[PDB]
């Protein structure tokens, strides 16, 4: 049975969060779109294997909408790490495995480097380290233009599975609709430069498990592969593209469970 | 003026070849399909920067079909290297820059490792090191079966440009139509296990430049990127997928040219 609730942190944010299971703590950090309903199936599946799974909407997004402007504008890996620790403190989670994709990837590596007493191990997926122009330019269109565009980029270009992506239901898609403009203004310019991967020796020997989607164009995360190899971090693939927890939940859950037992 | 002629080697192969320009020798080795008309506009383009460019259909393929079965069955990288060195000998090319994709990439790395006095530098693209069941399984089918399947794969899966692919002409595809069965019986099972890249240390410090196609699914050549990075080999991208010299002639020609110039 799943806890669905909110909890407030002193930095101004009222997080919407969900929790299921008992055992060691596993925390699933959303990608830039901030919507934790993307993990629904997995939350249960990873729970059933002996974990306490927690997740949440990111600040400014979906049901964690109530937050001060600094939390969803000029967003950096460091800012977001800072916010995730605060919801972990509030929910009294002392040690966690953490998973994260895209800006969630950036945050989890930053949690790992910045709070090693707190992080049992970190899974990072498709960490963005380059400024992408086509997405940057959308931050000056009308909110409703942005949503139509980004909804479409998600659906056809990076979802890694359009059936699955679309099967998330109308409510999810209604919340994403609101998130797209917020994301577009706050994330694309400031997340990539903040990537905590430039210092190779900080990475070395840390419990970190890096993946990229098997069907993503090689161009997209080529740098991820080079960085992980140079720093001896394990690097592999998941089926799909930018959202393996949406396109391939069963394999995603198995992977999280399996990597967690490894460091357990 | 392009020479378009035939030359014979004492290993029983009568090679169809083409040569253009004047200058330090650059040799463009085809991929498994063994069809050098794929290089046509780039031959011109490269030669026009001060190079003799030589290319050739591969043994058993296209207009090089007059060869003994050993040259096109149980094919391995070391064997193709041997054949190439022999046509080089016939053409009195003592020192060459070499490009090769796919089985052509294994070949050029094998040329570089095995004959360092002959190879000035080597460019390799999308080097196969993993078996691919579904291409492998085609070998048992009837000739016409194989051609329909593989031609379709070339066109829609890995060309990186279906328009450019089809624009090769009816002649090219008629010769490719014949090569498919030959390639399926001869190459997929034996080429990957002969990949000359299991010895990372032997690649360290070599004049070798490795690329993967920007648009290729990440899973296809992830291992190239890992290997190149572990061995300190320059790795990077070219636009397209498996056939940059068909889909992006201009970038291909310039890349060959810059990289060769780097080694004069």
């Amino acid at each position: 049975m799943r806890t669905r609730s909110t909890i407030s942190t002193p930095n101004g944010i009222t997080w919407y969060y969900e929790q299921e299971g008992t055992g060691p703590d596993v925390v699933l950090v959303p990608d830039g779109l901030g919507e934790c309903q993307m993990f629904d199936s997995s939350v249960s599946q990873i729970a059933a294997q002996g974990f306490r799974v927690t997740t949440f909407d990111m600040p400014g997004m979906s049901r964690s909408a109530k937050a001060p402007p600094e939390t969803y504008t000029e967003v950096t890996a460091q800012k977001l790490a800072s916010y995730v620790i605060s919801v972990l403190d509030a929910l009294d989670i002392k040690h966690a495995t953490v998973w994260g994709c895209s800006s969630g990837a950036s945050t989890v590596v930053a949690l790992l480097l910045g709070y090693p007493d707190r992080i049992r191990n970190a899974m990072c997926h498709e960490l963005p380290t380059k400024l992408l122009d086509h997405l940057s330019n959308t931050a000056v269109l009308e909110d409703e233009e942005i949503s139509k565009i980004l909804a479409n980029v998600m659906l056809n270009d990076v979802s890694g599975g359009s059936e699955a992506w679309q099967a998330m239901g109308d409510e999810v898609h209604a919340r994403l609709h609101k998130n797209y403009p917020v994301w577009a203004r706050g994330y694309p310019r400031t997340i990539p430069p903040s990537a905590p991967v430039k210092d190779l020796e900080a990475l070395r020997g840390k419990p970190l498990d890096w993946t990229v989607g098997a069907a993503t164009p090689t161009e997209s995360f080529f740098d991820n592969i080079v960085t992980a190899t140079k720093a001896g971090v394990n690097i592999g693939l998941l089926p799909g593209m930018h959202f393996p927890y949406v396109s391939h939940p069963d394999v995603f859950a198995k992977y999280v469970v399996e990597t967690t037992q490894k460091h357990l």
